[PDB]
């Protein structure tokens, strides 16, 4: 299958490519730009790069956990499965270092992914080649093989002891795979922000919890490593606690306890540090742990301030309204009225209807307005015998309004300028002759002033917290400007 | 009373139901939807569900406090009132587990509360049945009765010791009632946000203080439990402190001290942990306590940033104005003038008058404007002999303005465009002939240019920080457009 | 002087009364409302209430510091200057308790200060009378005198030892003066927010530092008090450290060290607590100190987020612009252009010119616009021979604009719509015949299209980051609408 | 070179001077104001002041690190290179104190840098002369020389021991160079905010990390100094740890460990403090360290809340939209539609197109609109045969719109009001006769209603997430108002 390998390196059409490049035609143009690049160029949004980086993350986490425990706590680090594990890992990392010479580079300074095979080489050499080249090759086995090639009988004096100490130091160059771990996790978390829309504070605090666990683990390995390379002098914390000859589990547990004690701000180990190794290592672990815990408090605060943002914005708005009422020295009755109005208008959380209906497109706006109000405008017989385009063009002019119980919605004797549709609540129509009718949901009132443009003949008082839709006369005239046939029909039926 | 039991399960008309469903008719429709559901379906907004969940919270808090202390610190946990307490509690929790098969489920993805008796079953089995079924039945007494049914003489060897240890482990399955505690507290705190409008940061920090006390209590019980199940070896913290045979109060006090020491970032107990049980338990308590204390700092910061939000927004606005003055390199005299203006305009706290008067309804706007200005427009004799509808339609066009002492409010010789009403402050009218009159609160000036639309004939200088209301000529013409009779009356009286 | 005492109780005219009540007439009305209240009613904004509360704060701070140290660390608390100090203090506090029956109460629910002498009595009894009545009277000396009146020879048995312990407990009822301390400090800090405009975060963090010092001091006194009332048993921290018989300075130093160690998250004292007194007292001090330190981190964060608010808002705006450029996939050259434009437009800090000039009054707006631009519009000979009212009405229509070097400010061949005035920068005018002139500060260009309304005849390219003022043709026509004489003059001179 | 020295003191034309003073002419005016000031006045924005302050910072950091270690840990502080180092340092600081009498003072209350040689003297004496005069002169060597001049044989009794103690105390007056360090670092960091636009939180947290390291270093020196001046009594921490006679490296390491332990909230040293020196010094270090660490948590939180500000603002906006959908009780299908629309409109991050295009200048707006849309309007044959000024004036009226798949972009039978250009996506044109054509990127539709102003004849449905540009009929008429020749050409070609 010489075509399937060429297909997997190219960025396939998925949710991510359609969201990045915009159209399917742009993704096909990107596939053609990968095709015209050269000999087997890997695009960093493909499927092969994804599954390869997934296997590399599942290998790097295991390497960064297993390798310091294998180096520091065990004495003979030349057993057969340990060498097998290191050689298999370094084989995968050399394969990844070769494949980095064929992967495109996503630059955040443009929308142009670099696919020039010479320019990716001249960028990867100038950016991240030295770290990956150190962390890929087994420098310790190179030093061991070269030292035994120089002297096959090197174990005569205590110089071979220094060779073993320097082997254990050079084998910590495999901890520079953290750079590739960080660069792969950021590169795929940006993609998963683009696709799935997860909260940014959750992602950053998961990243920080991962780094805190990894640094606590490395510091716990380090505070046993440095007394181990000094052959456990009588002032290190290992020999003071008489735990030189315990099992490696107890050594790792108590060392990780020292690291976590100086990380989460508790302290100490058994006693205070004594030797000059332990004092400076404890100060290093204290600096690293206090920095990581301060950043954890920062990410937790940024997470908590995004949980109730709408209700927080509501309370900021209502404190501004409290200041407005205090500035003009309003009586407390009106303050109770305004408080009840904001409790029954926004229901404790802030939203701006005008900006939200402005940001939406046209069919979503029409769909929301239809679902809200077409069941109400169908109940009026002036509108059921008209153009559906007239109704659709008229529904945009409705305004949502809220009235408290006791309010005069329509005061009798004024110029009628608005027509009201009832969504929720019960109103009372007072007319002359001491007649008081009740209107409820799905009803309407104030329609004579729309047609005739006269004055008010009856009062309307709200009895509950009424949610109403309003239609002005001027907006109705603007709707009649485009539809003159229904205007002439209203002129004839008005006769 | 076969009708009262059917009435209490249905959501009664209260402040909460009227605020959720909107109208009383919608609440009656919800009552009919509960009635047409099936055999005795409980609606989760009712009164019976409220008093039942209140009794369950008052039982769960007592259970989660008493049960770990009864398990870990006491030896013979088969005394009579302890068994009575457990059986009465588990009877109530089985009754609650049965009643969960008849409670509706409030889904936050819609406004449709599920009342289908088969769909609530198929949702509760797929969501939260296993946890409540474990935490309801006394699994420990089942294991004890079944073990004694298998072997009535099981106390011969030390196998019964293992049976008692496993009984004390299985009796901690009653601590999964925390799930029902959390789900009931969130479900009723959402309702009490809807009704009473309490600050969200206060509610969340009370929730966090509750969880911190409960986790400190459970960790204090755990750090005595795990050395107790190992029959107190000579490396646990209990036998090192020689407090195996103290009273249970001293044991609980010092264990809760260890838990709270590793929670509020202090440490340690007496000495550092020694055995492998204590090291990993101390690391667990350190992780839990550091996480809870970091979240406490986060909630405290989110609480503190909501206390002076209006004054903080004022200071952000004034720092923007300081940058505006620094950008155009204004002289310091004008900077002192602008500083005094913002001190005497907003009085240290930010509020936007135009947006607030826009967000309100029509009668509240009319009520605020009447209380502010009808005592001022009644003092002008041009307006006392006019339509009250004219005055009411004109009062909307007033604008609030503030002038510093030394300002020329009206400069003589310009086109008169505004008319000013005095709320607070004393102004000086300078005219020709070196005549300087003083005007004060309730007075007015600049009314000749409203009627005649000519030019200015006298200067007006502010002597104090004057709060004034202004009325433009163009807005007055717009008010006269709708009321032509008062316009003709002003034409006749102007003659 | 029977008039001076009546004058000092009334709120004098100062910066504070003029800012609260608005006008001097309102302050005189408040003085008349104090006069018509009754027999010597004290207004809480007066001068006497200020100097009285100042002396009470300077007495309460001394009492709350001296009294616990005198109670806990000294044995014979019946020496003569100690009794003199307590009697003089309690005399002042009884005088303050009497004067609280004549002080008005500032209610935050209205702008109406209560001055009814019966209603202030019925509010002060229902609000804060019990705490002040306990903290005012010397309950310890009452108990001592009554106990010696009951039995004059009470020192026979060890019952008098219990009497002395109960005397030292009852003498801590003087620590309820903290309520009056808090209520006076909030009441005058609100007034000093109103007058002097100090940052709110600074005031709240000074309040919190005061409470942290006072609670650390009280906890240090308490952790010596409770072992002292138990006659120093052999498990308290005092007898373990062999510091029962040291001087009181060393006892207070080490006790305050224990309190501050459990406050600022360090711990412990010498060893872990042992007795059941010390364990629960250490847990109490840990809870209080961890709460106070978490609130200190919260107030420090709220202080730090208000230091660079303008530059933070600038960076939020520029990150939105970076997202806008990333969304339309703009080339990097235009991104560098937009970056240079925002560096040379806002200079790293956000300010909105239109909203700031809208919020100001009319003379400040005229003063800023005159200082910015009258030196520029005087240099044009079309405007120096015109009405100063014409210039003043025209200057409002100028717009501030910024052009990068390389930009074509005027492109030749278009419809001339704007006229440009130069504030800063050097532009190049290119015309036909390959002629390139340089214009600099105080010059102007594009004035022929203002008069004639034709087309462009020469190009203008910016050579530096030019700050310019612009004047449109349509705004110039709007200025000519009100001033027809200068329009006719421009018609004649244009001929 | 008598001219080069006069040139270097004057502010040269660079990026900073051109950004501050605005124009090169203003910088030449500032050079003339420096020239007409007096005898060799140094301007604080020059090059000489920059390189001088750079050498002073590189000297002050070395002095504040070396001087306390040389004072506290070494016994004979009169060796030759130590005296050479102090005399060379104090010579440079006296030269700097002389040069402060010739440096201008940048005042933040205006844009006028003070260059009056008498007024800079009378400001520097009243502001910062005493601190710099103490920190410049070697007060310790003055006291030593004067004491030996008074008595040449002063080493007879133990009074010379007191002289040496007082010499080591007075030699800590060189630590008042911290004032000049802070005043130089703020003065140049303001300038580097003006030039290079680095994030403010990064700069403030680097400043705080510097102060935390310096205060930890000084506290570590102090907690050895105060036991050293008491000749190491048997209750200090030095003699308890038996480390009086160790090397100075071990003493400094363990003292810095005590300071850092009480700074990063860990504690203690070996044991608790015992003597009254150590208790109060430990309380001082605890207060300083807890304050610095709380400010570090504050700066870290302010840094973290500025990292994802755009995505945070997007999530706040979408939570407001979730509240809007919950308020009107929309069905979940429309909620999924609105969620998909905001995922495909803003792509997870908030930006406001209208405000951003309003804030830009005219050529940047034209350049962005040309790059977005001139490749689209060139493909329409109605526009390729027209004025390029017509196209340039018309391109401003395009609006960016986004449609979901399934939406009817054009519904057949309505009044045609808009014309649509396709940027991304594939649409389907349905017409009568069951004909369905596909249009893609670079195509256009709905142009007949622009010319004729009739009704719709075919439906257009979106099949993908289409990004379109729209052009209304009314905006097209407004474009034709200014260009009547192309309007007449469209009238003729429309025939
Ligand atoms: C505050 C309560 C302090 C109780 C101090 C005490 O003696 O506790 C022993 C008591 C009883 O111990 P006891 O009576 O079993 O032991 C003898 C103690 N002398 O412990 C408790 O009551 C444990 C629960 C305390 C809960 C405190 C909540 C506040």
């Amino acid at each position: 299958m010489q075509r399937q390998f060429g297909a997997m390196l190219q960025p396939g059409v998925n949710k991510f490519s359609l969201r990045m490049f915009g159209s399917q035609k742009a993704v096909e143009r990107e596939q053609e730009r990968v095709k015209s690049a050269g000999f087997w160029i890997i695009h960093p949004y493909s499927d092969f790069r994804f599954y390869w980086d997934l296997t590399m993350l599942l290998l790097m986490v295991g390497n960064l956990i297993i390798i310091p425990v294998g180096i520091t706590f065990f004495k003979d680090e030349n057993t057969t499965p340990w060498i097998v594990f290191n050689v298999v890992s370094d084989t995968f990392f050399l394969i990844d270092l070769v494949l980095n010479f064929r992967t495109g580079i996503v630059v955040e300074d443009n929308t142009e992914i670099i696919l020039d095979p010479q320019r990716i080489k001249m960028k990867y050499l100038k950016s991240w080649f030295m770290v990956d080249f150190i962390s890929s090759i087994p420098v310790d086995y190179i030093f061991l093989i070269v030292e035994t090639r120089i002297d096959s009988e090197v174990y005569k004096t205590a110089r071979a002891l220094r060779i073993v100490r320097f082997t254990k130091i050079l084998s910590l160059l495999r901890l520079l795979r953290l750079s590739r771990l960080i660069r792969y996790i950021h590169q795929w978390e940006e993609i998963f922000h683009m696709t799935y829309d997860l909260a940014s504070a959750v992602v950053r605090i998961v990243n920080l919890i991962g780094m805190m666990l990894l640094l606590c683990h490395w510091d716990g390995c380090l505070q046993f490593l440095v007394p181990m390379l000094q052959d456990f002098p009588d002032d290190c914390w290992v020999s003071i606690n008489n735990m030189v000859n315990n099992s490696w589990g107890k050594q790792y547990s108590y060392a990780l306890f020292k690291a976590m004690s100086h990380m989460l701000c508790i302290g100490y180990g058994r006693q205070a540090p004594v030797g000059m190794s332990d004092v400076w290592l404890t100060m290093l672990s204290m600096i690293v742990g206090a920095t990581c815990y301060a950043m954890f408090i920062g990410h937790a605060t940024a997470l908590i301030q995004s949980l109730d943002s709408s209700r927080r914005q509501y309370q900021e708005k209502y404190k501004q309204v409290e200041q407005y009422m205090s500035f003009h020295k309003l009586p407390p009755d009106t303050r109770q009225r305004i408080h009840d109005y904001y409790e029954h208008r926004y229901q404790g959380k802030m939203f701006d209807e005008e900006s939200i209906l402005g940001e939406l497109s046209e069919p979503l706006r029409e769909e929301i307005i239809n679902f809200n109000c077409r069941k109400l405008v169908a109940s009026m017989p002036l509108f059921a015998n008209a153009d559906p385009n007239f109704v659709t063009s008229m529904l945009t002019k409705l305004r949502f309004e809220v009235f408290q119980p006791g309010d005069y919605i329509i005061r009798e004797g004024t110029i009628g300028k608005k027509m009201y549709f009832i969504q929720h609540g019960v109103v009372s129509v007072l007319t002359k002759g001491n007649k008081e009718t009740k209107l409820a949901d799905g009803s309407y009132f104030g329609e004579i002033c729309l047609l005739t443009r006269g004055r008010r003949t009856a009062s309307v008082r709200a009895d509950t917290y009424c949610r109403l839709y309003s239609l002005s006369v001027d907006n109705f005239n603007e709707v009649l400007e485009e539809y003159p046939m229904m205007r002439r029909a209203f002129e004839t039926v008005a006769l």
